[PDB]
RNA sequence: CGUCGUCAGCUCGUGCCGUGAGGUGUUGGGUUAAGUCCCGCAACGAGCGCAACCCCCGCCGUUAGUUGCCAGCGGUUCGG
């Protein structure tokens, strides 16, 4: 499922803004830039996917996290397809570590979904209409992919582990295994199942996350063909 | 009951940080009479206060017309 001209898409980046634990996954340093050994990226995509596979055919949830502008939209796409939860926007603190309390805020999300599905009163004072709606958009704005999550995931997939160290931390505290794509600005040992590739190119984020979803649906019940990529 | 003080404040739940007292939230940019609301944030909510809900005066309408009122008619001892 794997493809080999990811060279055509990503082969990493970043200058000496590195982390030296990532040494093992590195070929050489060219444009004043850390260049990732693709043959290692390979050994790993495999091992990661083997983990990814076993998780779909047992029907286990995956939490998708990425909020840097690059991976922002493409997680709303690729995760919706597998219908699995995500946070695209802001990563609220304690989403895993304080799940039951965070979630007590989705019942509020649902409660507005009902209360706005009419009527249950519109003789509620005018501003109160306007007020509650604003709240609705707000919840929707962060929680739109989170609600799908009704229990702690059996695993989580992250786009930037550094950028989302909080996430990685919360998972790790819970024993929730962490899969992530990650370039040289990151700490390897911190990831269980790892994709050493560029994490800032919309090209790259695209290849890696898509084939993930494609591998999810394929061993889940079905197969599908192409899904949206911004040119 | 006074008072600080009608001052915008004081907490809590769970999460997180710290060996610990404790921190965070409640800080931060803007805005407000105000922890008033906005945005941002390892926090997310909740409580008591703020506010609002009550009384008063200011505008109008309705329901009422005596012991209250008198615009027009009629008288009128000259006092609706
Ligand atoms: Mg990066
Ligand atoms: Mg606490
Ligand atoms: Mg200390
Ligand atoms: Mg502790
Ligand atoms: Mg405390
Ligand atoms: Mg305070
Ligand atoms: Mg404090
Ligand atoms: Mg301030
Ligand atoms: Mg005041
Ligand atoms: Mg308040
Ligand atoms: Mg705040
Ligand atoms: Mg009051």
């Amino acid at each position: 499922v794997k493809e080999l001209l990811e060279a055509g898409v990503h082969f990493g980046h970043e200058r000496k803004r590195w982390n030296p634990k990532f040494a093992r996954y590195i070929y050489a340093e060219r444009n004043g830039i850390h260049i990732i050994d693709l043959q290692k990226t390979m050994e790993e995509l495999e091992r990661t996917f083997r983990f990814i596979e076993d998780l779909a055919m047992r029907g286990g949830t995956i939490l998708f996290v990425g909020t840097k502008k690059q991976a922002q939209d493409i997680v709303r796409m690729e995760a919706e397809r597998a219908g699995m939860p995500y946070v695209n926007q802001r990563w609220l603190g304690g989403m895993l570590t304080n799940f039951k309390t965070i979630s007590q805020r989705v019942h509020r999300l649902e409660e507005l979904e009902a209360l706005f599905a009419s009527p249950e009163i519109e003789e509620r004072p005018k501003k109160e209409q306007v007020r509650l709606k604003h709240e609705l958009e707000r919840l929707q704005k962060y929680l739109s992919g989170f609600r799908l999550l009704k229990r702690l995931p059996d695993a989580i997939f992250v786009v930037d582990p550094t950028k989302e160290a909080i996430a990685v931390r919360e998972a790790r505290k819970l024993f929730i295994p962490v899969i992530a794509l990650a370039d040289t600005d990151s700490d390897p040992d911190l990831v269980d199942y790892i994709i050493p590739g560029n994490d800032d190119a919309i090209r790259s984020i695209q290849l890696i996350l898509s084939r993930a979803v494609d591998l999810i649906i394929q061993a889940r019940g079905g197969v599908v063909e192409p899904s949206p990529s911004y040119a």
